[PDB]
């Protein structure tokens, strides 16, 4: 669909490229259409001077005259939007959106006259247009819409829409960078409202958020096509069931869709298909539809993260640092390059000049009125008024799936067209000043504590008191809350200079233990609300509840209100509750008809009133919670900022000294992993403070703006409840018993009126941005998935960071322990793991498990599993019996553990764990916990990308193999070793599935190395252990049999017989005499038994008769013999089984 291979100075054909007149501006410009009815400008809007007083600058705006102006620049831009454009065609949303916008046409004028076109310079031609995409105006960084024609906008029937970008440009937001892609849909929404004529007058706005930080009352507001369309949270207080919030407006857009849908309907005979044909199109999709499209739908389409709170205030909450995007380098048809949050990207030149006009300067006068500091808070930049907006708004009582693509790509296109006067109106850009306050104060605010933590010397040193920092004449000082690795950096003043690069590690490494104690600190606190972590130094980062000893035990006794400024801000609405029912007729009892209808509303009117009260929440509560949490978000990243100073600068003097060039190249390398590792932890913290302040937002409705809905509504029914009682006794018909009836029948308790969730407000607060984060982190660096298939092996990783494999063919796959497992069968053969976080460092965790089995039966050494590089790094490798498990320092410290258990045919689950946090290293067997060590000397581990499995002579299965980037406890070990083993087969001694019609021996669970084997007592044959003298004997050979043949594995609660071995077949079955178990050489006189086992004993099993078990006897002469047992005098583990 989309129109390519078109570039700057392709010659005017008056078909692709074309010269039209601005309007009816004495200007003209180029145009090219990628697309029917659509067209791209490479120019900057013609409506605008690109130079403009200093007065008049936006705050946070780019002004640059010389940007695009040049062919060079002026190139780039027809490929990046294409790029951009055939990336939203990608997907299915995209075609529907966008074939929706090519057959958008405006309402034709009534001989018909028509409004879409583009006049040549010299009034000799029209070219059809819809959208038109030029480049950015007067500032360089904010998009705009602007309409033809004002009242056609607005009137339903539409008009013409321009649309400005700035494709080049881009920040990031937390942890990614923002897609231009999702800017560009937004402005494309926002035109079907053009086109279809939907426009809302510019009065009918909603509240958005209060001005906390102003002195007086203020709100901010927002226009109500804006909210929709912009997507996030926002929209859901808004746009609730039933409709709490009401206007003309939506009543008045439908019914003027419907006068043009009739009079269209006459029109559908006549000029062309290409018109008569297109309208059909327009009219199949309802206005309803377009108020529901939104940003949230498309995000899930593309998977795009994007922010989601207050995201058309941002301005006000954080500063915007820019990025540069290069197509096709960096973005493509599937987007950011390595993703989201991987791409690198490279700072933009032009953060220099961005234009700072704060709303307010706060200065801070110490005792002698002398201005400490001044910081500046700046505002949203949207419409502010001081009117209560809730205190006046009385809360009524009485009130893409059919776009067909296949059908709109048939449409013909437009050939001739009948022009139509006064197209144009003429444009005028908006010019606003800038107004400032100031303000003096003796108490700190947030703002001043947080501006208290950055600073331009490369040389300084933490301070923990706020006095001293802002009254420095040096500025060698900044405010600092990190407690231990203060302490930490004052115990060590009077040692001597570092000059080893042991020593250096040693410091490393207690810099970033302590930090991660400092940063990641919680504790735990009961509420009525629920279970609460708080963040400790929450108290000292912004001097809130700090004026104390303890910041948590205040938070208890005053409770999460205590946090915000302006406490109390709830406001009563205007209530038009008339609930007496307005006589004729109705002479039976059958009025409980009427009546009960009356009953169902007062229930909505009574909801309507709870969603306004949600919205003064969120509107009034909500904001000053998040401020807290952008704040306490951008003092995370200020500490982090300096200790990487200090590192940086204790490295740099180090290079100076006397050490070899290789090892200051490993210290440079361990260093830099490090940054990676701080950056992870910091990401920790984030996690924490925002869960901690959603609870309490969350909380603050519980326990103060629910229980005042409560009063306040409790009145409100009695002025009602009393007005029904009124009516009934008026009605004459029924009789005086059943007014009674009737009257406890439709009265309200306190009950009917009562919502409140606690769950049901969570999912509220949760956008899809969340969603998406949850469902894409993970602690595995790698995750084998194995699958056998006809003719085709499928060896991957489906852990989601991609680690590459390599593998040699003959690798076959067989049954293992719960699904298929790796065969090297055959000598040298290998398989090759690749990924960057293998290369571990001096500061990173990591655990690694796999499941084993070994055929080898030989005492001779052989590498098993190895990432060790010129003799740093660690293996695992067969010795002796047993296992041994080595990790190797670049300095030459050792550990070389020996696992004693391992031998050869059995199945072994083997898992490992590093701890760097607390030094430790933990060694796992099955279910018991071999080796417990303190690794504190080992330093530094650097090795390559690559993991390596391979087999000397040795055939191997191995299962499960996965890595994870942190430390496992003992109770995720037992966990996973049972969950893995709970399937429903039966196993052998050595952990293999049991066959049917394959050999055996007996065991017993009590007498492991004993075997059954046959004894002739009378004419009858038993069986039992052999004795302690007779051990010598070779024990029975036992059989599995089921009717149904060819069945081959043994499940659980399968039922067969039990056959021996011998020159006569014999079969198990059971005396009457006594309960032995005796022999017999018929196989229908044969005992039917059912097989099983027990989850916490894998590899053992039972037989079963009857729900009577079958175990050993107690001691008789010299035999034990296998019986049906009933007694409580024999132990409960009689009655478990081996085989083989």
């Amino acid at each position: 669909n989309i129109n390519d291979n078109l570039s700057i100075n392709s010659p005017v054909d008056n078909k692709n490229v074309v010269v039209v007149r601005a309007r009816k501006t004495d200007t003209v410009f180029k145009a090219f259409k990628v697309a029917p009815n659509i067209w791209v400008a490479p120019e900057r809007y013609y409506g605008e001077s690109l130079s403009i007083d200093e007065e008049y600058k936006v705050d946070g705006g780019i002004y640059d005259s010389n940007f695009l102006s040049q062919d060079s620049e002026k190139d780039k831009f027809l490929q990046a939007i294409i790029t951009l454009l055939k990336r939203i065609n990608s997907t299915n949303a995209g075609e529907k959106l966008l074939s929706l916008i090519s057959t958008a046409i405006p309402f034709p004028y009534g001989g018909y006259r028509e409004t879409n076109y583009l006049s040549s310079e010299d009034n000799k031609s029209f070219y059809a247009s819809n959208i038109v995409i030029f480049g950015p105006g007067a500032n360089i960084v904010e998009n705009n819409t602007v309409f033809y024609k004002k009242e056609d906008a607005e009137n339903g029937m539409g008009t013409m829409t321009e649309i400005w970008f700035q494709p080049f440009l881009t920040y990031k937001y937390d942890e990614f960078y923002i897609d231009p892609a999702i800017e560009l849909i937004k402005c494309l929404i926002k035109s079907l409202y053009f086109l279809y004529g939907i426009k809302p007058s510019d009065d009918l706005v909603i509240p958005y958020r209060l001005r906390s930080e102003l002195e007086n009352i203020e709100y901010s507001q927002l226009n109500i096509v804006d909210l929709l369309v912009s997507g996030g949270i926002d929209p859901k207080f808004i746009n609730t069931d039933p409709y709490w919030f009401t206007d003309n407006y939506f009543s008045n857009a439908k019914k003027v869709f419907e006068d043009h849908r009739n009079i269209y309907e006459t029109q559908i005979e006549g000029i062309g298909n290409d018109i008569k044909l297109r309208l059909k199109q327009k009219f199949r999709i309802n206005i309803n539809d377009i108020w529901e499209l939104n940003l949230n739908y498309f995000s899930k389409e593309f998977s795009i993260m994007m922010p989601d709170r207050f995201n058309n205030a941002l301005k006000h909450f954080y500063r915007k640092q820019y990025y540069k995007i290069d197509y096709p380098e960096n973005y493509s048809i599937n987007g950011f390059v390595n993703g989201q949050i991987n791409v690198q990207l490279s700072l933009s030149d032009r953060n220099q000049d961005i234009i700072n006009k704060p709303e307010e300067i706060i200065n801070l006068l110490n005792g002698n009125n002398v201005s400490l500091m001044r910081s500046n808070i700046y505002g949203d930049g949207l419409k502010s008024t001081v009117d209560d907006f809730y205190s006046n708004y009385k809360i009524p009582y009485n009130r893409l799936d059919n776009v067909n693509i296949g059908v709109i790509d048939n449409i013909p296109e437009i050939i001739d067209v009948n022009p139509y006067k006064e197209n144009c109106d003429k444009f005028s850009p908006v010019q606003k000043i800038t107004s400032t306050r100031e303000i003096n104060t003796n108490i700190p605010w947030p703002i001043n504590y947080l501006q208290a933590q950055n600073t331009n010397n490369e040389k300084f040193s933490l301070s923990s008191d706020f006095v001293e920092v802002v009254s420095s004449k040096d500025k060698s000082l900044v405010y600092s809350f990190l407690s231990n690795v203060m302490f930490y950096l004052d115990s060590i003043k009077d040692n001597s200079p570092i000059d080893t690069d042991k020593k250096y590690y040693l410091w490393l490494r207690e810099i970033f233990r302590n930090y991660s104690f400092d940063i990641t600190a919680t504790q735990e606190i009961n509420t009525d609300c629920g279970i609460n972590k708080v963040v400790t130094w929450f108290g000292k980062a912004l001097n809130i509840l700090n004026t104390s000893d303890s910041f948590v035990e205040e938070f208890q006794n005053l409770g999460p209100i205590s946090l915000i400024n302006k406490k109390e801000n709830l406001s009563m609405p205007i209530i038009e509750i008339y609930g007496i029912p307005n006589m004729l007729g109705l002479p039976l009892n059958d009025l409980n008809e009427k009546l009960f209808n009356i009953y169902l509303k007062n229930i909505l009117y009574f909801k309507k009133v709870y969603f306004n009260f949600l919205d003064q929440w969120w509107t009034e509560y909500y904001s000053q919670y998040f401020d807290l949490i952008c704040m306490a978000k951008q003092s995370i990243l200020a500490q982090e900022k300096l200790i990487k100073q200090i590192i940086q600068n204790k490295l740099q003097d180090l290079f100076k000294a006397d050490i070899s060039m290789d090892k200051l190249n490993l210290m440079n390398l361990a260093t830099e992993k490090t940054f990676i590792d701080l950056s992870n932890e910091s990401q920790i913290a984030i996690n924490n403070i925002n869960d901690f302040l959603n609870k309490s937002a969350i909380c603050v409705f519980d326990t103060n703006i629910y229980p005042k809905f409560i009063s306040f509504m409790e009145q409100c029914i009695n002025s009602v409840n009393s007005n029904v009682t009124a009516f009934i006794q008026k009605c004459t018909n029924i009789t005086e018993d059943e007014k009674l009836q009737l009257i406890k029948l439709n009265t309200f308790m306190n009950i009917d009126f009562e919502f409140f969730d606690i769950q049901s407000i969570k999912d509220l607060i949760t956008s899809e941005t969340d969603l998406i984060k949850e469902e894409k982190e993970s602690d595995y660096n790698l995750f084998l998935f194995t699958l056998q298939e006809d003719n085709n092996k499928v060896i991957e990783d489906i852990s989601g960071k991609n680690t590459l494999v390599k593998y040699s063919d003959s690798i076959s796959l067989v049954y293992g322990v719960n699904g298929d497992a790796l065969y090297l069968k055959e000598p040298d053969e290998s398989v090759s793991f690749s990924n960057k976080a293998f290369e571990n460092g001096l500061t990173n965790s990591f655990s690694i498990c796999f499941w084993l089995r070994n055929l080898g039966e030989d005492i001779i050494t052989s590498k098993l599993i190895e990432n060790k590089a010129d003799n740093c790094g660690w293996e695992i490798y067969f010795e002796n019996n047993g296992l041994v498990f080595s990790i190797v320092d670049c300095n030459g410290n050792e550990e070389n553990i020996y696992l004693s258990d391992v031998i050869s045919k059995n199945w072994y689950y083997i898992s490992i764990s590093i701890d760097r946090l607390r030094n430790q290293l933990l060694i796992f067997i099955n279910d018991k916990l071999i080796a417990n060590q303190s690794i504190e000397q080992i330093l530094n581990i650097y090795s390559s990308n690559t993991i390596s499995l391979v087999n000397e002579n040795n055939p191997i299965y191995i299962e499960g193999l996965s890595i994870l980037n942190r430390s496992i406890t003992s109770e995720e070990v037992v966990n996973n070793y049972f969950s893995y083993l709970n399937n429903s087969y039966i196993r052998d001694i050595s952990g293999e599935r049991l066959e049917y019609n394959k050999t055996y021996e007996l065991y017993n669970y009590v007498f492991p190395e004993n075997s059954l084997y046959e004894v002739t007592e009378n004419n009858n044959i038993y069986l039992s252990i052999k004795d302690t003298n007779n051990l010598n004997i070779q024990g029975a050979k036992f059989k599995l049999i089921n009717i149904d043949a060819n069945k081959q594995y043994v499940q659980k609660w399968d039922e067969g017989v039990v056959c021996l071995l011998g020159d006569e077949e014999k079969y198990v079955d059971i005396s009457s005499e006594n309960n032995r178990i005796q022999l017999v050489n018929s196989k229908d006189t044969a005992k039917r038994i059912i097989f099983n086992n027990d989850i916490f004993m894998p590899n053992c099993l039972t037989f079963a008769y009857n729900n009577k078990y079958l175990s050993l006897s107690l001691r008789d002469r010299n035999y034990n013999w296998m019986i049906c047992n009933n007694n409580d005098n024999i132990p409960k583990a009689a009655h478990l089984w081996a085989l083989k």
